């Protein structure tokens, strides 16, 4: 149905309720909170996060490995929460191979 989004901020801590219909970026958005983004399709570094706790369907991107994900790197244009999740953002910055 719809899930607790937790998203440590650079300037703070911000909650609010997603649909598991509905991307993180996207429910962030209509919520007021200015996320960054570039291509929007999963396809480059731009909106990236690390995954905290909780889990994600993140079939929709196309950019990370196995072991990206694995390591806890999340694209969030193309995550669809699937639980109570928390996640840091503005991390593209850290992102490795
Ligand atoms: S903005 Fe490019 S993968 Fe999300």
């Amino acid at each position: 149905a719809a899930y607790k989004v937790t998203l440590v901020t650079p300037t703070g801590n911000v909650e609010f309720q997603c649909p598991d219909d509905v991307y993180i970026l996207d429910a962030a958005e209509e919520e007021g909170i200015d996320l960054p983004y570039s291509c929007r399709a999963g396809s480059c570094s731009s909106c990236a996060g690390k995954l905290k706790t909780g889990s994600l369907n993140q079939d929709d991107q196309s950019f990370l490995d196995d072991d990206q994900i694995d390591e806890g790197w999340v694209l969030t244009c193309a995550a669809y929460p699937v639980s109570d999740v928390t996640i840091e953002t503005h991390k593209k910055e850290e992102l490795t191979a």
